[PDB]
């Protein structure tokens, strides 16, 4: 029978977090509908117990779909340091990192290594923030400005059909907002009511108005739909266009935002840095998080501003069929690392694994005859690739090279 001529020897994950509650409630948040937002059985940004249970959904399909791989043995516990996890500090994230293992390796204790200071940031997930390096302020400003077309307002005027539905889903006509707005000589709408200008610092980037508002709230009907929810956005979505209508405003920012190359390369390069490291076969050692790499599989706990960073560092783009949200919670970057058993060369292979929206909803268990959805990525940047279209490590190793900002790395 045919022989696989590609080993398995290294995967690396960069997930989202899971379903959590929103992460804030805001005056502006209850203003834009007379209709009362849903209360979540978490505290704000916390992760959902139905949360966990699609990450160890996904645990388990990996578990399923590595010893097929021969990676990982199909009984017992993973030999010890065989399966590494990281995640960031928070609550929602460490909590995903454990979902995982237990979907992974029930009771198995699998240690979910985070930064030692849970009371500060990460800068792995973000050395913007922390202040290991600077956006260019006037560069960040052109190159945001240039992907939206040259003006926010233009950029937003190509999704009204988007905003609209977005209004009629919150009966924005009988919101406060628009009830007590001055300027009833024209009719109110999201983007006019609440203007958005794109602010840049040396520490980050964000668009006001409209256009954050819409792409949180679009995201938090999502996570109502997948936490099961009874009647998601007061029952008004009633199909997928809709859910793709009202979604492709959250993927529409995070794609001026977090994809932005002037953005996205120095707050992925530490993400980049430890995924190169991971990957690149080398003696074992103890290091970042106290966990020893190379290893046979890195679970990394991040979030979707770190998925949507590393597509853009990398030019990889997708779009998951059922799957309105680009970076969904839940979803996975996957790094593997295959050796061609004919001459022992090194190979590099990506993917975006993820849950459809229906299967976070039905909260279907997945296994190797019940998978979740899964897009193989191409490295657009890559020009050495083998007869399956991975590129060589050689080459991957250049393209992060060459995306990383030496500045940002920690
Ligand atoms: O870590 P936080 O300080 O709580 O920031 C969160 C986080 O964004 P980051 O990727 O930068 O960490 C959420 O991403 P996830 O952890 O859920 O993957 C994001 O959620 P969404 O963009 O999907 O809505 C949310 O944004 P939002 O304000 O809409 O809730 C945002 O909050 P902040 O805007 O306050 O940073
Ligand atoms: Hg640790
Ligand atoms: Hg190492
Ligand atoms: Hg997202
Ligand atoms: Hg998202």
């Amino acid at each position: 029978q045919s022989e696989p001529e590609l080993k398995l020897e290294s995967v690396v994950i960069v997930s989202r977090a899971g379903v959590r509650a929103p992460t804030k409630a805001t005056q502006l948040m209850q203003d834009v509908t007379p209709d009362a937002w849903p209360t979540w059985p978490v505290k704000l940004g916390w992760l959902t117990p139905r949360g966990g249970e699609l990450i160890a959904y996904l645990g388990h399909y990996q578990r399923q779909r590595l010893v097929a791989d021969g990676l990982l043995a199909k009984k017992g516990c993973p030999q010890s340091g065989q399966v590494a996890i990281i995640a960031d500090v928070d609550e929602r994230t460490r909590k995903t990192g454990e979902a995982f293992a237990a979907g992974l390796a029930p009771d198995c204790a699998i240690t979910v290594h985070t930064q030692t200071d849970t009371s500060s940031p990460d800068p792995l997930f973000n050395p913007l923030k922390t202040g290991v390096c600077q956006l260019d302020n006037a560069n960040v400003t052109d190159a945001i400005l240039s992907r939206a077309g040259g003006s926010i307002a233009d950029f937003t005027g190509h999704r009204q059909t988007a905003f609209r539905e977005l209004e009629r889903v919150l009966n924005f006509p009988q919101s406060n907002l628009c009830l007590k707005r001055e300027k009833q000589d024209e009719s109110c709408s999201l983007t006019q009511a609440l203007p958005s200008e794109l602010k840049v610092s040396a520490d980050n980037v964000s668009l006001t108005g409209a256009v954050s508002l819409a792409s949180m709230l679009t995201e938090i009907f999502l996570l109502q739909q997948a936490q099961g929810m009874p009647e998601p956005g007061w029952g008004r979505i009633t199909d997928s266009h809709q859910w793709n209508t009202l979604l492709s405003l959250h993927n529409a920012q995070f794609y001026l935002l977090q994809r932005t190359p002037e953005v996205a390369r120095s707050r992925a390069t530490p993400l980049l840095d430890l995924i190169k490291t991971a990957l690149t076969p080398h003696p074992p050692q103890k290091q970042a998080y106290g966990v020893t790499l190379p290893t046979s599989v890195l679970f990394i706990a991040g979030h979707d501003t770190n998925l949507a960073n590393l597509g853009g560092a990398l030019e990889l783009n997708w779009t998951l069929p059922g799957q309105p949200d680009n970076t969904p919670p839940g979803g996975e970057l996957v790094f593997e690392r295959w050796r061609r058993l004919s001459d022992n060369s090194q190979w590099i292979q990506v993917s975006l694994v993820f849950q459809t929206l229906q299967q976070m909803r039905d909260k279907t268990p997945l296994s190797l005859n019940t998978p979740p959805g899964e897009v193989k990525l191409t490295l657009a940047g890559c020009e050495e690739r083998n007869a399956q279209g991975m590129c060589s490590l050689a080459g991957f190793t250049q393209i992060v090279n060459e995306a990383r900002i030496p500045a940002c790395s920690l």
